[PDB]
């Protein structure tokens, strides 16, 4: 638990934003079929045209006042277009003979809005929201939208809209206000209802993990990450248990242990556990990769494109399978039993490293040959899916920023998953779907098995001939699951949104999805 | 046939092709292994598995009419080796009417279905073998079990490998005879001589890879589909550089203004004699010679001496005519096309950020001449689609991006049509040439976005080079089903240093079930 | 013994060492041809060429004491095979006794006089035929001329590549490994080649036991380690032994050998083994291995495509040679000489306590060296070795390392580079090359380089600034700290490491001991 330091002024937390603004907002939720009151803040309407690419703009809902209905006129309405991403502002009097604020976002002439059109949208909300003082904002659905898509729109919303300012001292923004109300006009909105509070959840599930993923490596490393975990499992009322090295000797987890060795911080083993009351059907382990720090070890991150400043998220697995116990942990499941895993620890250069080309043991008796230092997230997740397995689970799903090669895959967009079970990966799939997080099935190929056949080792840890990254860590990865229906998501791609310069917190609702449904 | 330029007067004209092979003259005899088997002349292979124990001990479980070869088929003798995937032992020895015989197996692993990785590796075994014999019988005896079109496979990958390419050059002889007992020999009968159709089309299309670019270029190549053409009685027209000029085929003629070789675009057509229910385009990169342009593959890894190999997906598309002119399908109409061209380094060569305008009226900026392919595709994918086809598929090497992708096993298949898709994983299925389904992002549409053009070529930033292409191809389809077969990665076999002639065989079954 | 220090407790603290291994078990009877061969059980293998005529037809021209076997290996039955090099076929076949032999033959080409790389062919070939076959006897019959040392270094390679380190093994083990329990040999004048069945089997330990050394990965051999198993070797030979340790290195004011390891977790260890005869000392010889257990480069870190920093535990190869050679010296027991065998051990690796480029380094011989390159560290702590060695007052100083890299540019990776200061003793360096089969080269020590070699602040730099001739300019560095002691230098960065067959060679061994022994 005591974070060592090398100086006094080193962090020995990783300071951590329960309470939000996002969590002080009133939202309330009505029908379209009463009508709009317009009085205060900005109201927004959500507005398509199908068909006529770049069509006009019509409000089609009824507005509780003669001023802003006249206002709202098709023919006033005519000058504005639809274009996806679009917004204007209008200014106006109502009939208290107050000044009011109403705009619009475009959403195009697609009937339904994918992923990126939806995201397309809340961003420019969001541009309305940044640089106005307002108290109150007021969506109006006139397009079309299914409860996940309406529930995907709020957490994208949440997340966007939240500014993390734990790192910032004098440069505060002296403008950041947030609003305290946010009312929701939908059709048939009994059924949206429910969604509100999920999304809620949803959005500070993935919001925690971009607060872990973001926080440095001098605040976030292995022991104040763990310290972290504990304290969220403490407000859950979740069962943990933080294996220090002595148990993770005990365990001959050799593999794990050699890629901290070089290391300031201790290794720890994070290992959470849900258990719904009553009757449980399903057994689940999520394995998350916990790199707080990856230098590349002796294979020092030093060719140009290694981006070695950016290598603070390589924990961002850990922090998908925290996010996801916040959300298990919250919405209270039945009928499962969800184990939290993530061995966590620091790849550094030190007199204490292993080296390159070193043979290790792993937890199932395997010895393993280091080919490169750098590729040490397939050998701490091989202890953890030794752990997982017997843990006695029905699923094994681990999630990590294993291979640099899914940018050149599947690039910064959609996530790769890889499996020995194919139920599992549509159940993944399915939750890709639901979550709206999106990812592809990517191909475990045996022929390349060979390549990892060592003179000396039973087995080596990474490939030559063969360049396809992602397949063969899945490959090593396959290796230490013996009987047991197990997944891989590769996020190494998407894990960090590079053009906004911040974590999306990936994997989090699609773990989530993919446990409760 | 038009004269093939030179500087000097050693530079050959033509592209040397072996049509008659000595595969062609092996008599294939399939016997039922229920029978027993009969081992008198040549060599005699079993094919062993032991399912359960890795590694485990030889079993032979087949009766032989050989006293002398039933003793050497013992199992106290047999258990002396084991059934590791590829392990082989084979002895000559004396038979019953004492005449020299060779008689032996290889492993085929622990698991009782092969993959086609598997089945090549036993292959590869077996062929090592045939390279140091000069007996006239090979007799192989299936006690595994395999179904028609592993089997099919078997039989394909064997004369493909045996096979050896002597073109260029200034212990052993080949067999005259085949013999094969596996369990249902009837049902198996038949795809013998679908195997030989399917060897030669994937041969045929190697021997064009393998050709060296002073041996085949633009109007070599287009010389030899022509004469493809003549021996299998298909249609044939190929369009110069006058013709493809009033076609205005822009972003083709760029690639090859810096080349000593005019275009020559190859257009092949198979007709059914009965009525026509489908009608099929097949697209293929055609690059003689990539040496880059003026973006000039110079940085480690760009394996330039490999460049050669970039007009695979034309051979593919030219070994799938021959496949297709033989076995003379009915009921469909199919395109052969190919832009051909070789991208050089000259006064006269395209530049880095030049405009070119395509033959459906679209500005492509280019940002890369090394990403030449997608342009000649291009004005070819916009030929294809003024055919008036239900199906346009494209073959190519492509994106160098796709080895850290799928790797050097599996081809990328990207398109705009579902059912196409599922229709060429089918074939993959079927030909066990393995290919993987991989997603046009739209989200990445906007990096193609040109200041100045309608089109970037490329993207400045995006890395999945392989999407964006596939995106960049995309625009130049506009309401036809169409699947783009990335082979940049599998089209070489690294460790052998030679072509795999792949993709034949994919686009036959295509068309042909 | 030293205790090795760990990280975490799952860290190794020794290596693991094979001793007795199989090929110690095979029996080995040499038979003259002339009594004709006599085939029975395991397999019999006919070496086979044909003068001139390339790929010429196979004939066994050995009298074979049954007419079953005579009758089946006549001549009109074997001129369907051919004796390319490398070529292999399998016969079967029932003997006069009314049992199945197997019989075979191994093409040696056309050419009568064998070169050692087409022996290799041979032999390899042979091994194929070994493997996946349990069979519990193998007879060669020699149908080639082959000289005393050829057919030894037949023996030494057939028992090299057959053996298989399984030591690093766990799941992987291969369930099939089964050797053979003896090795029969027809040969003309057979009791000529007998001594060398013996002087075979142990210069094939030696070997086999410096490859076991560097193929240990640098987790498990480190300096620590290493010197340990150095003691457990001299203890088993009755070798006199002395390991120094900081401390000591200290007082003899080692600065150059100790920068090196400032920055590793091992302390370093001096290794000083030493062999003397019960007769009177004729003649004194120090042999001095690199000893670099892991070699990252240090802050040069080895960080450049096709560095194979992977490859980095091969850099104590040297020491593991001078090692090797302890072990047939100290078993063959030659007489009148005295032989040290040194290894400055350390490991180069990056850490607040390294030593950093450009720092000024003081060896024992109190000339002081401008680090300009971390990575150049083996000749640092070669230069504090070959000190110590000249001290010792001995007749000849050889040392052996996997120097430079530029070895691979210059000759290759089948023939290493001797340099030196005395032609006599490299003509015996050349001379043990013959009759060891380790093909070793005479490289120049091109005296205009030295000047680039002239520090501005110390008394020399550690690497040249123009050059990049590295294996001669490392030489003129190596020069200066040998004063008046005939000495000579073995690069063997080239040949060390086998990279096709992924394994080490264990080369120098044989040569190093023809060295000592044939003087
Ligand atoms: C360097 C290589 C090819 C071995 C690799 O795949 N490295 C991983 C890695 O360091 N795993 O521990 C890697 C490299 C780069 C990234 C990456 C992802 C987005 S930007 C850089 C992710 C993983
Ligand atoms: C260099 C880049 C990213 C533009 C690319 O994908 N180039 C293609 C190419 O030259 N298309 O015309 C490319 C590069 C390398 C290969 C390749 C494949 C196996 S070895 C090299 C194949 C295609
Ligand atoms: C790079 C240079 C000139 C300093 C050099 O010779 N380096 C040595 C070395 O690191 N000595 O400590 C070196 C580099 C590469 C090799 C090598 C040999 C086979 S693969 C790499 C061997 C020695
Ligand atoms: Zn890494
Ligand atoms: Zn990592
Ligand atoms: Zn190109
Ligand atoms: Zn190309
Ligand atoms: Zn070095
Ligand atoms: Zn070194």
């Amino acid at each position: 638990s005591e974070v060592p330091q090398v100086v006094s002024l080193d962090p020995t937390s990783i300071p951590i934003e329960y309470n939000t603004p996002i969590h002080d907002i009133k939202v309330q939720v009505y029908d379209i079929k009463g009508g709009c009151n317009v009085e205060e803040g900005l109201t927004i309407f959500l507005v398509n045209n199908p068909g006529k690419e770049n069509g006009p703009v019509k409000i089609s809902s009824k507005v509780n006042d003669k001023q802003v209905s006249e206002f709202l006129k098709d023919e006033n309405m005519e000058k504005f277009n639809v274009k996806l991403g679009t917004s204007k502002h209008f200014y106006m009097f109502n009939d208290n003979k107050n000044s009011v604020a109403v705009g619009y976002v475009g959403c195009g002439s697609v009937a339904d809005l994918s992923e990126a059109d939806m995201k397309r949208v809340v961003l420019s909300l969001v541009t309305m929201l940044h640089d106005n003082k307002l108290s109150k904002l007021t969506v109006v659905f006139e397009i079309n939208v299914d409860k996940n898509l309406f529930r995907f729109f709020l957490e994208t919303l949440f997340y966007e809209y939240m500014t993390d300012e734990r790192f910032k001292s004098t440069d505060k923004n002296v403008n950041m206000e947030y609003i305290k109300h946010l009312g929701v006009y939908i059709n048939n909105a009994d059924t949206y209802k429910e969604e509100v509070e999920k999304a809620r959840v949803y959005y500070f599930g993935t919001y925690y993990a971009s607060q872990l993923i973001a926080a440095p490596s001098n605040y976030c490393n292995p022991v104040s990450l763990s310290n972290a975990a504990v304290e969220l499992a403490q407000k859950l009322n979740l069962e943990y248990k933080i294996l220090g090295v002595k148990e993770l000797e005990e365990l001959k987890m050799g593999a794990y242990l050699s890629v901290g060795k070089g290391s300031m911080y201790p290794n720890k083993f994070i290992h959470l556990t849900y258990k719904s009351k009553g009757d449980v059907k399903k057994k689940i382990a999520l394995v998350g990769k916990g790199i707080t720090f990856d230098s590349g070890g002796y294979n020092l991150k030093a060719a140009p494109g290694s981006m070695i400043d950016l290598m603070k998220f390589d924990m961002s697995g850990c922090a998908a399978v925290l996010g996801c116990a916040y959300c298990v942990g919250t919405l209270k499941p039945e009928n499962v039993e969800i184990h939290f895993l993530s061995a966590v620890c620091e790849n550094m250069v030190s007199k204490n490293s292993y080296r390159p080309g070193d043979i290790i043991t792993a937890s199932n008796g395997k010895t393993i040959e280091v080919g490169n230092t750098d590729a040490e997230g397939r050998l701490t997740l091989a202890d953890a899916l030794v752990y997982a397995e017997k843990l006695g689970v029905d699923y094994i799903v681990d999630i990590a920023t294993l291979t640099g090669a899914m940018l050149y895959s599947l690039g910064t967009s959609y996530a790769g998953v890889f499996g020995n079970n194919e139920e599992l990966i549509n159940k993944i799939l399915q939750s890709s779907k639901t979550s709206n997080e999106p990812v592809w099935w990517l191909p475990i190929i045996n022929e390349y098995r060979a390549t990892l056949n060592s003179k000396y080792a039973d087995i080596n840890q990474i490939s030559s001939s063969v360049k396809a990254s992602s397949i063969v860590a899945s490959l090593f990865l396959k290796e230490f699951v013996q009987n047991t229906a197990w997944a891989h998501i590769d996020i190494a791609g998407v894990s960090w949104n590079f053009k906004a310069r911040k974590p999306k917190g990936f994997g989090v609702r699609l773990l989530t999805e993919f446990v409760l449904n």
